[PDB]
């Protein structure tokens, strides 16, 4: 898609078909995320690709929204991208946690680039953080900042991406995995 | 521009041509952030248009990098956008400063947008905030959160209550 076309069409998306995600698209999406620019070209911040029925169902009880549209999409859709962040990487820029700039630029890539790609997102900012790292298997001096579902909508110095992408479980090489 | 070509295409620029930005292609590149996503659809920030070469090197002299790079592109683009926040809007989400997530978000709409347009821009975070507010006249209860320069390159709100020229409350769009 055209650029200006991506922005336009971009929407926060809670019904999503259960088509699979290509696997050749998602790896795009997240080297679009890779491109993305941060402090110092530090990156302080990795991707757990979420596909176990189980660990949607624990992201989906986490959630702290007023209504269960989030909770359903998480439950309702292929995946789930959770974005994870080491405060202490690159620590504070005049008085900002510089972590939470850097990782919302590279989620902001994911989001668009999953529109580019014909699939839907929504940022999701808010739940018990501990409760989903007890499900991924996060260490707890890392932050997770926002995640989102990934499907298609209903009609209603060179990173190696390897080193910031999971499968399920903080730790667990998604491209090197029979996921 | 194709998409993913504008996502490859984006660089940290420090060096820019003299020439002026066309209009029409900055209010585009404003939409842009307009039309980025946020926590509950608030709008925590506005941005600021500096075009004034006074303001440019108060902002310069306030850019608290190791080299002068970021300094000067400030003083040699034809303008800086910078991005100010209100912390109090949306306050804090999951131990998180929602303010720094959403505009976050929206300024990289605007790099983005540059991009697509034909313009380079450098994000720059580093600099005396006060020195910033005292130039551009922002309450001392907001906060600056990032800007840039805005160049060519060497080699549903409406955008009105979101953007303002050289000082804070001063509207872009209603000022010749």
């Amino acid at each position: 898609m055209e650029f200006y076309e991506v922005i336009k069409k971009r929407k926060s998306i809670k019904k999503f078909e259960q088509t699979a995600i290509d696997r050749d698209k998602l790896l795009k999406i997240i080297d679009m995320a890779m491109r993305a620019p941060s402090w110092k070209n530090k990156t302080p911040y990795k991707f757990i690709v979420v596909e176990s029925d189980k660990l949607k169902l624990d992201i989906a009880n986490a959630i702290e929204n007023k209504t269960s549209a989030a909770s359903e999409a998480v439950l309702n859709s292929p995946m789930t991208i959770v974005a994870v962040a080491n405060p202490e990487e690159s620590g504070d820029v005049s008085g900002k946690e510089i972590y939470l700039i850097d990782t919302a630029i590279a989620m902001e890539h994911i989001v668009l680039g999953a529109t580019d790609e014909g699939y839907g997102t929504c940022w999701i900012a808010a739940f018990n953080e501990n409760k989903i790292k007890e499900a991924l298997k996060i260490p707890d001096n890392l932050r997770v900042v926002a995640l989102t579902p990934l499907g298609v909508p209903k009609d209603s110095p060179k990173k190696d991406m390897d080193e910031y992408l999971y499968i399920d479980k903080w730790g667990t090489s998604f491209m090197e995995s029979n996921v």
